[PDB]
């Protein structure tokens, strides 16, 4: 190796070297100092893991197909090059629809209406890639995460009217409601093992109350989570943002944006990677693949596809390698607009026939390390729902809407500052305004609102039909019926475009899943494939994220070509003592929490009292009854 | 603003722009989410903070001098560049010697010998020096690789630890599995961690920790990989407690380290160095700053031009409304005394006129202007509290070797750790220590030399075979005080004659850790000041702990940021000591791996759970639980007391 010369005394007598481990599990490791640690901690991310790759071998004479370009696939295509140092002209995608992006989706105009198909800081894989991805609107050197900073640095984003109810009444949102039960359920959720919850669904656990409550209403409508999804998915949130569990009810943990995610992540990424040499195919089907399984392993050395009508096989050879997103969010999408309602064209009989559906069921079909597809994609009426953008003139809807704003929708700042949630709709209805101009290239009279519903079987409140079986104008006249401006809906109507969309498979991902039912980024055997998308296995991270998609892209890269680099765990914020006794007080509606009080008189005047949270506490009397509840609850 | 235009809207109506905390304390902020938030929690590291520099104006009329060449003023230097947008051209260093480098020194040769004044234990979260130098090409690879990539191509390939981190009895290795702190002692740790840092002001060490304490293997690994004195600063102690809380476990065997592939000026000196010339910023060697020309009024501080020494004249060097200036107020190596195998250290300074070298005047002369500038005699006053020696071993093949290869880890000639860290000799009456890194230690190292460094802790104190102090020794006798040590002393000659050796006695080495009050160390921009930033490891953080690199790339960070009012934040020291996991760790080791109280409670909660790898390394029934309750509200209830 002409990269390592230097080192060759050392790394031929090394054990480490190649063996790595390039996904280390936060949830089973025990973090010592040994003789034998000479990598960092699972999940210790920092600057010290900014190490590139260095690729063993050579790989000019090696080809790349990259199955689905969402950030999942041109993210692994950024890695080959950066960390694989495989030349750009070697990649090729092979995308299914023929816009880039996927579930990432900027469509649309003013005249005919936009149409739109929520981040915090902790997503670590994504800003690896994009930090250095030139900007859209600084000039060199500037990155999209330095556009990223320049607008979340100086505009806080928070939520004023986080609930609404009574035909537009700012509802309470400043508790979350839990009794000690679900306080307890919870807690039994966090410490329970992963691989004890197969198949178990949310409403499986969980009390009635705890469903009633405002923790369920925040969570449920911010995150999509329906009543009876996957309770380790649930689980696998709470992990992952438990740091955030204080500025939920407010919105105030989370950061956007400054556009849309296609304009503002996928543009600028396919840019980078159209600059690089990149080849893009759109006009290729791919159906299948051609994969040879033997006492060896499993090799591709062929991609079955559908170019124009005829079924022309591509060759895999031994020194390629292959990309697929597996699962598709967005496919089978039935629009609408105003005068029309969504003519859904498939029902439990026909779901799971399309393009990216298929070609996951046809791997299944191989080996059964390819994972379970039919449990994601066979129940429409559990993995679906209805999202309507809302493109704006100056109407008696944004009148009312600037009563729920933090700042002027037109001003560029934080607007609405996330959803809101109309409690008391039969639909579970919420919108949103993002920061105006949702779209780089929309005119200055133009607000672009985003709507959204959970339930997709209940009759309106107004209209009394089902969502799926309303005109824009009548979702309009839902709405403005719970934002108690009925009595001006021709108003609205003759200013606003309406586009629906309804998405069977939107929520697919959350459907309650057991063991190998999703498969692994490089599956057992698999020498030149890798899977990756929001249908793969991570170690510990969570589904509908960029994040996944770019930490799948990593693993992908780094497991194939065998590289020294690793894709740690994610950010280790739940064991921050900071964030546990955060999230204590605040599951507790800032109730004083047990062993609080002690904690309270042993920290407060020492170095550690800012570790206290937020709230009034007061301290063998009763310690007896404690120990006696502890002692049973164990 | 060129580059914020497509942001005037939403910038020109923002509450925060222009008022950023470049230095937020982790020490002060309780965390939470609230509207108010806009910028992530003071010390939430991670790739979120690479954005980079948006200077608010052009800096192109702007000059920038730099006193002191050192990984401090360099890296002030290449933040300026990176997120001033400062034109390199407009940046001139003024160093006082005759090479750049500073305290990261690697000179001499196979032949007159080679000298490292000393080496760097590094850990892995040094985060602002490793948020510079990912970015610095390589050494040793070709492009684009950086120096963290050939750095962790041979530390992830190369555990290091030791086998042998402390002997005594003329050679034995010492049983070094424990810490021995007891029931009192370990309680006097905690109790120091949750002291409030104002409340330490003027205390030392032996001030605060008993004498059986002191005798611990605990301190006898602290003292000697962190060059502590008894007589040094309880809060820098305490300060490294908490920075270096998650490595306490990997103290006894090193096995928490990191070290370069070479000695510090050819890993990190020199990559950084050529960096920054090729940018074209500009360098003065042998060039003594005396003093600078600051005018204060009533509107602030702003310096005005700087008093230079060039050879033995005196040249004033101007400083215009626009430029800026900054000082390392302070080096550790300052007024080093060498000696060498037929030469003891003839030293031209004791006590007497300690403190009166110069690089001292310049912040003796900055501390008579303002005492915001702080008060520098609190450091350089005492030679015999602030001065140790070290030693450099150029070994050919020798009965020394040979029984260096009895405490290494990996052979010596290999490439890989071999000592794993200082080998300390623990009844040696100087209290010294030994090293041996990765060899070759200098890239053009010979393949039979290997090169051993050498230091002490007592320098009052008779050797146990040679009866004098060791600054007065000659290097042929600091090898017989090592020989006998380690039961080579018949062989004294052999090893003299194979083993070349160059001493090094720093006056000030120590003096930063001395002890000091509120006011003793300046601001890296103290109060009023407009165009000066003060860098390296006399000035205040935060949290951060000074004898590291890191400290003095934190510093200069803080001093760009500040001076160019930026967009850009310096996050505080890693927050692994709230993580629980090195919590419960630290509490375990310090009780010698036996179970401290409250661990069976806690093990009956989360063993079994999600949270079970929480549980450190190292059961009774229910009925024992109300017992171990009350013992455990007993133990909380004594820590204040
Ligand atoms: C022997 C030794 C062992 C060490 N061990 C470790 C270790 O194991 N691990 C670790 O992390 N760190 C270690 N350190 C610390 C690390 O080397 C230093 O903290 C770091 O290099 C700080 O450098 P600096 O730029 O702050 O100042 P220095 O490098 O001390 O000074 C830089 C230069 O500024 C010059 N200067 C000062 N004043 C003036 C003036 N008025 N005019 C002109 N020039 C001036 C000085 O001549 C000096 O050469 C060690 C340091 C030493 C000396
Ligand atoms: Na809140
Ligand atoms: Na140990």
């Amino acid at each position: 190796n002409p990269i390592t010369s230097k080192f060759d005394k050392v790394l031929n007598a090394s054990s480490e070297y190649g063996h790595v481990n390039h996904e280390p599990d936060s949830s089973k490791e025990q973090q010592r100092n040994t003789p034998q640690k000479s990598m960092p901690f699972s999940d210790q991310i920092g600057n010290y893991q900014r190490n590139k790759g260095i690729p063993v071998q050579s790989y000019d004479n090696s080809k790349i197909y990259i199955i689905g370009s969402g950030i999942a696939g041109m993210s692994a295509a950024y890695y080959f090059i950066r960390d694989g140092h495989v030349p750009a002209k070697n990649i090729t995608f092979l995308e299914q629809l023929h816009i880039d992006g996927g579930s990432l989706d900027g469509a649309g105009n003013p005249t005919d209406g936009y149409i739109i198909r929520e981040m915090d800081m902790t997503y670590e894989n994504l800003w690896d890639m994009f930090q250095d991805i030139p900007a859209l609107e600084m000039p060199a050197p500037y990155s999209v995460l330095d556009e990223y900073r320049l607008i979340n640095d100086n505009d806080s984003n928070y939520s004023k009217a986080r609930l609404i109810n009574n035909k537009g009444e700012i509802k309470d949102f400043s508790k979350f409601g839990l009794n000690k039960m679900d306080q307890l359920a919870i807690i039994r959720l966090l410490l329970k093992n992963k691989e004890e919850l197969d198949d178990l669904t949310i409403e499986d656990y969980f009390s009635e109350s705890f469903l009633k409550s405002n923790f369920w209403t925040f969570w449920r409508t911010m995150f999509a989570f329906e009543n009876w999804h996957s309770l380790l998915e649930l689980k696998l949130y709470m992990h992952r943002f438990l740091h955030a569990i204080d500025g939920l009810n407010d919105l105030s943990s989370l950061v956007f944006p400054k556009y849309n995610q296609y304009d503002t992540f996928v543009t600028p990424l396919r840019k980078f990677l159209q600059e690089k040499g990149v080849n893009i195919h759109l006009n290729t089907l791919v159906k299948d693949l051609d994969i040879h399984i033997n006492t060896e392993g499993k090799v591709v050395e062929g991609i079955i596809t559908e170019q124009d009508g005829k079924e022309v096989k591509i060759p895999v050879g031994k020194n390629d390698y292959v990309i697929v997103t597996t699962g598709s969010m967005t496919e089978d999408t039935f629009y609408g607009n105003n005068k029309t309602a969504p003519i859904i064209g498939i029902d439990n009989s026909t779901s799971g026939q399309s393009a990216g559906w298929k070609l996951w069921k046809n791997l299944a079909a191989k080996s059964e390390i390819f994972g379970k597809p039919e449990k994601f994609c066979s129940n429409i009426e559990k993995s679906a729902w209805e999202s309507a953008t809302l493109t704006c003139k100056p109407s008696a809807l944004i009148d009312k809407l600037k009563e729920y704003s933090v700042n002027d929708p037109y001003s560029g700042k934080t607007v609405t500052g996330g959803i809101i949630t109309i409690t008391d709709s039969n639909w579970l209805m919420s919108f949103t305004c993002n920061r105006q101009p949702h779209f780089p290239e929309q005119p200055d009279d133009v607000l672009v609102l985003w709507v959204y519903a959970l339930f997709m079987d209940k009759e309106g409140n107004y209209i009394k039909k089902t969502m799926l079986e309303c005109t824009g104008d009548e979702i309009l006249a839902e709405l403005c019926y719970h934002l108690g401006i009925e009595d001006q809906l021709e108003n609205v109507q003759k200013n606003t475009i309406v586009r629906t969309a309804f998405m069977p498979y939107i929520t697919s991902m959350f459907m309650p899943r057991a063991k190998g039912d999703r498969p692994r980024v490089v599956p057992e055997g698999c020498k030149n494939l890798g899977l990756v998308g929001q249908f793969v296995e991570t170690n510990n991270d969570v589904v509908f994220t960029m994040e996944s998609s770019v930490r799948t892209a990593r693993i992908a890269v780094y497991k194939l070509l065998n590289l020294n680099k690793q894709v740690p765990d994610i950010n280790p914020l739940q064991y921050d003592i900071r964030h546990l006794l955060k999230a204590a007080k605040t599951l507790n509606d800032d109730k004083p929490f047990v062993g609080e009080g002690l904690l309270r008189k042993v920290l407060k005047g020492t170095y550690f009292e800012h570790v206290l949270p937020a709230g009034a506490a007061e301290e063998e009397s009763f310690i007896a009854e404690h120990v006696n509840k502890f002692r049973e609850w164990v």
